[PDB]
């Protein structure tokens, strides 16, 4: 049969980003739906569930995605409370990219480390952001002592309370208000992450070069001027003195891939759950070639 | 040239179970509406019967659904209407599955019953909803003498009006308020339908396997309890004495079937008008 | 890879004709978005300049439609506002077939007249719809004095200026608030366009036929009365006492076949721009 993709998107209307990789991804039609909520997405599911049978069931999946992370994930747990016994699909999260992105970036950041980041310091600054979170929940799982920052204490530790959890975690959250508590929160630190919102600037060159434990520096920021200060937007491991850099585009070139595989891999079986643990595990795989 | 079909749904967005099985059904692909009205369906309606000519004019198609039957007609008598001469495409309307349900349903029954229910009564409990109506139509078309019933006369009286009107039919309608009621309605019944709403019972087994008139019976709830008592909803044609049972989920399977197979219809010819009457017709075809 | 159109109508959903139409010029697979404004158009376009590298880009691209050509061209300059570098797709704008429609009907007048146009008389009747003005800027730019008719003058003085803004050119404006003014308005002209609204005619056979200095008429008008009189509209090139004429039928089996090339054209590079100008300038080699 045809592989049906059914898109929910929280916003207005779906996304165009997403549709491409949807099909980019071999889906064979994508019907997308706007305005989705825990409440009328009940009736969408059923849709999905009832119309194919036995082996047909794997060719119609589930995405859901919009802006809004809180917002998706509500959504995504009432598609999981609708299906019941066999009738269920497989379905994804990937809200904004902010699962395959974070995914992304940790997987290279876990390979560069050796294979490993257990027992380190890693830091996330402006981590409060669905990209951030993520990335922390990530490094948390693998190990590493996981400090999440924002500009205020309130909002770093909602952020690090709502990751641990979700993904039984312990993360820690920190106030780093301006340019100087940026810098201070990476002293001792061996991994580094910038989860800023787009074209802002969080950590300059001088501020991690000279940081002996600074393994390295990841930076999910494409826009200029760069969450990273001194590497370029294009670095997926190069090399500064003994630390390595990954830039917003060498992490995003590896996150397009993943999300058009994640997109294969729901036509493969009918009971597929691709949400950021899912989906870092497949980033490892395809980082590892 | 590929066959495109354009689904217009009454509702805020069009019905994902209606995709479904609008792609399992053949169409390369579907473009669907929802909001849709009988005012603003006209210019959908003329991007259908301007766009392609000759042979090519099959290969778009329109189908109407929602959750509302009314609603539904409406729409699709306006694109009946914005057609004119050899200026139109085939159409279908389905409005929640109501259509292709009752089809199988009564299909399956006439089927059992030796292929007429010609002179015989028939008796549809709560058959005030679309799936009871179309199914009291369907029957009164093959001949049989149909009640149609509900908790209130005025409102069964309407729905037999309603058909009565549309289908050049004469069904009546009786007040059934309790179990008791019921029970004394189906007495001298050979055929026996529960339209009810989803989860609830209408008719338990002692007010049906101890009349000696009822030949087959029919359920269209598949949601615990079940319209009829001592049946399961798989059954389809299964034998309790001398008499024979389809469950919700036995009429469902061809209904599926029957859905798919319109859909394909749909793109054979440029003249198609799939309501109840053809609808049905094929639902015959597909059970013999 | 698949060829993806995304589709942007101004109206509140997109237009079915649009998507026959992009489906027999060869997209693989047509999103459609409708409220499309030029401050929500942003974030659709950069889905389709960020998801594909390299060869892959060629095969998404954007088409802009609706019902209001004004909105369309805001929605179509942003857009194009939104590309930067290498970071863009191949577009095209055509709200209700008007692009497409006009850049057809000059080109076949064009070729007729020997392939110049240059310091004649052209007068557009019933001017001021989006037909109307591009046509009177397609034949503007060919060097054609244009004259841009309506029942008010400030009605054609304002369409005659946005033309010439858009289009760098110095169309002129004219009353003609009935029958015997449109009759004294094609006096001394060369060549005669007919862009009424649906069902009206404009120019009746005694108001040209008789008129020495008229070489051909063109009618965009399909539905009776034609624009035209005494001419039918399946006319393409047709001879009328030394004269020549286009019906609205033969210049639109050059648009529909111009319009499917537009579509095509749009898969084959990722910067290509189809606005009039560069519509026009492939119709004129269709046409050949
Ligand atoms: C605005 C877009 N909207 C979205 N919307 C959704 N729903 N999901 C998303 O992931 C995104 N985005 C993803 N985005 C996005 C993703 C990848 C690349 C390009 C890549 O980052 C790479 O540059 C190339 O694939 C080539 O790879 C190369 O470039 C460098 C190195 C090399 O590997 C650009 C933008 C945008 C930030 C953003
Ligand atoms: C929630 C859904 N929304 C819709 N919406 C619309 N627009 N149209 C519809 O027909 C429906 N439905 C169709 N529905 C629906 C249709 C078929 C089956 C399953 C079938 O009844 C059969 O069970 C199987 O096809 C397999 O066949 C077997 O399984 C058992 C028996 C046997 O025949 C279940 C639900 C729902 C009641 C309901
Ligand atoms: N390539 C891709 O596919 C892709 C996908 C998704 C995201 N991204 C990129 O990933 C990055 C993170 O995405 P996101 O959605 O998680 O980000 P976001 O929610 O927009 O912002 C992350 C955090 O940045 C901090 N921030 C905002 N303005 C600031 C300012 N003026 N100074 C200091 N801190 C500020 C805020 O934290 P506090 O208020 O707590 O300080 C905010 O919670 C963005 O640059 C985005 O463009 C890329
Ligand atoms: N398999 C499929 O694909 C498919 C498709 C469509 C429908 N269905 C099923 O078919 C059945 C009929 O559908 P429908 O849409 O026609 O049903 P409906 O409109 O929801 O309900 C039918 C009638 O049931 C009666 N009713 C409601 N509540 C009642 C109560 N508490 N006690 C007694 N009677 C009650 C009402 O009649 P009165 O008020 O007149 O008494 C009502 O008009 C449903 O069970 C539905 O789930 C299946
Ligand atoms: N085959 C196709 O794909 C296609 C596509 C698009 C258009 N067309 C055809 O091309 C023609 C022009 O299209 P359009 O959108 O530019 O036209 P339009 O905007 O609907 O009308 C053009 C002009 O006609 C004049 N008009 C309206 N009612 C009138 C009346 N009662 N008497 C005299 N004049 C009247 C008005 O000018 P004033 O108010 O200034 O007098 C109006 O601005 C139409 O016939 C249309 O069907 C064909």
């Amino acid at each position: 049969s045809k592989k049906l993709l059914f898109q929910f998107d929280t916003d207005a209307t779906p996304s165009v980003f997403d549709v491409v990789v949807g099909y980019d991804g071999g889906a064979d039609h994508i019907t997308g739906y706007g305005n989705v909520t825990p409440d009328n997405v009940g009736a969408y599911v059923d849709g999905t569930i009832y119309t194919r049978g036995g082996k047909e069931k794997q060719s119609t999946a589930i995405f859901v995605g919009g802006g809004d992370m809180a917002a998706g994930e509500r959504v995504f747990e009432a598609v999981k409370k609708r299906f019941f016994g066999p009738f269920r699909v497989s379905c994804m999260l990937d809200s904004n990219g902010s699962n395959t992105t974070a995914a992304a970036g940790v997987a290279l950041v876990v390979k560069a480390a050796g294979g490993s980041v257990k027992g380190k310091k890693a830091v996330v600054l402006a981590g409060t952001g669905p990209v951030g979170m993520r990335s922390a929940a990530l490094l948390a799982g693998e190990g590493a002592e996981v400090v999440l920052c924002g500009r205020k204490l309130d909002k770093a530790q909602a952020a690090a309370d709502s990751v641990n959890k979700r993904f039984k975690v312990n993360v820690t959250a920190a106030e780093t208000a301006d340019d100087a508590s940026r810098a201070e929160a990476v002293k001792g630190a061996h991994f580094v992450f910038t989860a800023g919102a787009i074209g802002l600037e969080l950590l300059p060159q001088a501020a991690w070069q000279n940081e002996s434990s600074i393994e390295i520096v990841a930076d999910y920021n494409a826009q200029p001027p760069l969450g990273i200060g001194g590497i370029d937007a294009t670095d997926k491991g190069k090399e500064y003195g003994g630390k390595r850099a990954f830039g917003a585009l060498g992490i995003g070139g590896l996150k397009l891939k993943l999300h058009r595989a994640c997109i294969a891999k729901l036509f493969e079986s009918s009971e597929g759950v691709f949400d950021a643990e899912e989906i870092y595990k497949l980033a490892k795989e395809m980082a590892v070639d």
